[PDB]
């Protein structure tokens, strides 16, 4: 919650809220509501509320709330660090020191940048105690002059009849992990007599820079295509035809979950064949789990590509922008074609109810340098994308049946999307074995837990 | 790297260098050598080096490392941050804020923590400047006597003739995100006369909580079992019976890259077919991407449960700690048992060189509370791990042949790995068509590339 109580200091001083802006603030208050119904106005769009909390019994409902809730405290004490603690530089300290900035890996040791003591010149003695807690202090050389207490210890003192010495000194102080953990933060003290500054060093490893090979722009060894099939191999027979009008030596990997499959082969194809009805997000995962190019480009089994898909354009876009996944556009036999840009946002409830998301078409904004090109959350079936970004999102297996968006949503803010109008795939002008109704339940219960969701709006 | 050459200020002090000290810092000169050949002496263990340079002729070498440093540039540029930035505190400013800590969704808005200005009272006139660069400061409330200029804009002014006044207005300053980006940084300028304070809001969403409904312990809600068999039927049978007497309604996962492919069917077991020789990493790609639990158990397709390997206790290990990913014991036929816990290390090489990897066997410290449990780098090739961290990682498909320690390179850093001695799998007593030495060098090349390495010690 956020306070614009006054502290006692201050309660004698008047203000004046400014709605306008209170009203920007996170309230923690969120729900989901529909547009009145009836006959939809122009301009409007109709927004309808799915209340995920709906999908559950609500003898059931608590429990599930309970063990979410758990499970969430969990995940917090797992994922979070000291350098995410709130820390107030003070005012007026003699005491300069790196607020941000620096980092180790465990286990090694740098000279900590830019400690010192500006104090007065010409008191008799300078002093300052330096405390860590998952690493020790030591100098780089020792001053003449300067006295050391604790060097190797968790607890340095520096003490010095001459503050250039003092100074010197800090200039050299090193800093050691002392145990072993992947990736954490020292929230270190730094004091001198009546002053105590807080500051955090990153205990970290460099991350995996996972570098491709180039090996202009050679398609088959940058992209491969991925799609899922579910007897209809028509279309894929169609598909796998026109990718090789443009692409003959592109490698499409087939998921395929049908239960008397039929073989599916050519040169550069690869068939997987999985137990009858493992998933449409499964086939997904199978898929790009078998991609070993920098790039993976996602089609239906329905799809048509023409002269309009032309790969080179999308490749242009991962590879000169920070974007991650950048989504083509799919027209219909009637000439119509969609981006399906989207947007979604998750909003914060009320403590224990979890949060609401708000799914609306548009975008963020238009891609710099790049007509025709938006940035957004979330794109059609048509995308080009680093094949790392998507292994590392996912898709969730568990979404058997009726998915789309749970992608992007799994990969809120952790996906950079794009969209370009001007890259084009065209869509093709018993299926689905139990209760799609209880597949929709399934899912709702899905989301309401994994992603702590009260409920959501679509748009 | 390191400079410890003193600045012209301090030139004229003298420091005695610490070698034990100076012998601690990255030197960023690192190299591969073998222990000397000949018979082995008894307490010596033999350290091979492998020059992955040698993988290339010295035209290949050449563009894969000139390649290999234009996609780490592209690497760094677009994982690199603001807040990665080192700042300095100055001393001796009136400016009180915070700096680390303050976090906003982007086009979001919160109040900023822990504003004001400490000046002393009785000055006629007060006033700070606010600048962002990727968002607008506006305040929650307007104070009586305070002037706000720029409000609603990227530089915010207020002047106030009273000292509380200025700073009951700082305590109401909110700062909005403009611009959508996914994880980012600004950093802000606060300033007052001859004082200047940098500190960085960051603006991120908040991380995917992927919770788990726990379903003491369900193993069949909790564990999928995950293998890849290649033309070893007999083995895997022994296996799924081996399970079966232990755990009837597990899941077990079998990706199979088989020519010719027998039947594998029971209940609670999904086949899954891939390409012939598609490869070893890829199946494990494949078995992992259909796991649904919120943890995954790896065993080879040679391997036996007995009444040892009880996963209610490596279970136990991932819900009490940390730990991502947990390694039991194979034990052989011969009786002896090994955890195979493995240490790996990158140390920085000379510019454009690449790095050093050096693994060895060992541990870092044991695991509190969990005895014969430590904290490691790789294990052995039996482990319980939280899926979708192991989904994070990946089996990159391309070592298709020979790896093993490559899954826990991969994660070095990002996989919190540990090794409990007393869960225990038994090791039972038509190889990949091509060549070894092929792989071999491919594999080399690969490593090369992909981790920025130019050498590697075995030990
Ligand atoms: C663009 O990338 C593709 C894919 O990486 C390159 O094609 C691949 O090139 C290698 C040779 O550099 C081919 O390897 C050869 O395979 C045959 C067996 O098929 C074997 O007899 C040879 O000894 C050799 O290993 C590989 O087959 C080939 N793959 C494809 C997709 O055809 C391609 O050269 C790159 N450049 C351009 C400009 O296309
Ligand atoms: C431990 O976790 C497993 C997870 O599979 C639990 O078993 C599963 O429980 C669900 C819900 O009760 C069963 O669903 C039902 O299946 C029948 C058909 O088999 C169907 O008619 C129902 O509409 C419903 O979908 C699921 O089959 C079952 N899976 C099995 C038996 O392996 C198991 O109950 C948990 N154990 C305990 C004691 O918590
Ligand atoms: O098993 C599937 C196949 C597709 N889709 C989604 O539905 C779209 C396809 O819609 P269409 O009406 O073309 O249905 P189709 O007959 O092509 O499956 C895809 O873009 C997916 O986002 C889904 O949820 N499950
Ligand atoms: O296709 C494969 C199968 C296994 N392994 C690795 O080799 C070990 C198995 O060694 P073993 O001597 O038991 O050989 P196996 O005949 O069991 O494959 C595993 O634990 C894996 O890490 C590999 O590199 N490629
Ligand atoms: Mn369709
Ligand atoms: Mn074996």
């Amino acid at each position: 919650l956020p306070d614009l109580a006054p502290e006692p200091r201050y309660a004698h001083i008047p203000v004046r809220i400014k709605e306008q802006v209170v009203g920007l603030l996170a309230w923690n208050n969120c729900s989901c509501e529909s547009s009145g119904g009836g006959l939809p106005l122009p301009f409007q769009k109709q927004v309808r509320a799915i209340d995920l909390t709906k999908a559950f019994d609500p003898a059931e409902l608590r429990a599930a709330s309970a063990t979410r809730e758990q499970e969430f405290q969990a995940f917090l004490s797992r994922s979070q660090s000291p350098a995410d603690q709130l820390l107030i530089a003070p005012a007026n300290s003699p005491l300069q020191y790196p607020l941000q900035g620096v980092e180790v890996q465990p286990l090694r040791s740098i000279l900590v940048p830019g400690l010192s003591l500006q104090a007065a010149s010409g008191q008799e003695v300078y002093q300052v105690n330096l405390t860590a807690s998952l690493g020790t202090w030591d100098v780089a050389g020792e001053v003449t002059g300067v006295t050391l207490t604790g060097e190797g210890q968790a607890d340095l003192t520096l003490v010095s009849p001459g503050l250039d010495q003092l100074n010197r000194q800090l200039q050299l102080v090193t800093y050691s992990s002392r145990s072993y953990q992947t990736n954490t933060a020292d929230t270190v003290r730094f004091s001198t007599e009546g002053h105590e500054a807080a500051f955090t060093i990153r205990i970290r490893h460099p991350p995996n820079p996972r570098l491709y090979p180039p090996g202009q722009y050679n398609i088959s060894a940058l992209v491969t295509i991925a799609t899922k099939t579910f007897l209809r191999y028509d279309r894929l027979r169609a598909l796998i035809t026109s990718i090789r009008r443009f692409y003959p030596t592109v490698t499409v990997v087939i998921a395929d979950d049908s239960d008397k499959p039929e073989r599916v082969s050519g040169p550069y194809v690869e068939h997987y064949l999985m137990p009858f009805g493992k998933g449409w997000f499964a086939g997904r995962n199978l898929a790009v789990s078998q991609v070993t190019t920098k790039y993976v480009l996602w089609v239906d089994d329905d799809f048509v590509f023409t002269a309009r898909t032309r790969l080179e354009r999308l490749v242009d876009v991962l590879e000169r922008t920070p974007l991650d996944l950048v989504g083509g556009a799919v027209r219909e036999i009637s000439g119509f074609a969609t981006t399906y840009r989207q947007l979604l946002s998750v909003e914060p409830g009320a403590p224990g109810l979890g949060n609401c998301l708000r799914q609306r078409r548009g975008f963020h904004h238009e891609l710099v340098g790049f007509p025709g090109c938006v940035v957004t959350d979330g794109v059609v079936n048509f995308f080009l994308a680093r094949t790392d970004k998507v292994r590392e999102v996912g898709f969730d297996p568990r979404l058997s049946r009726v998915a789309h968006l749970e992608f992007f949503l799994d990969g809120l803010g952790s996906l950079r999307v794009g969209s370009c109008s001007d890259v084009v795939v065209d869509h093709a002008s018993y299926r689905y074995p139990g209760s799609l109704d209880e597949s929709q339940m399934a899912k709702h219960r899905l989301l309401f837990f994994k992603h702590r969701l009260q409920c959501m709006t679509s748009q």
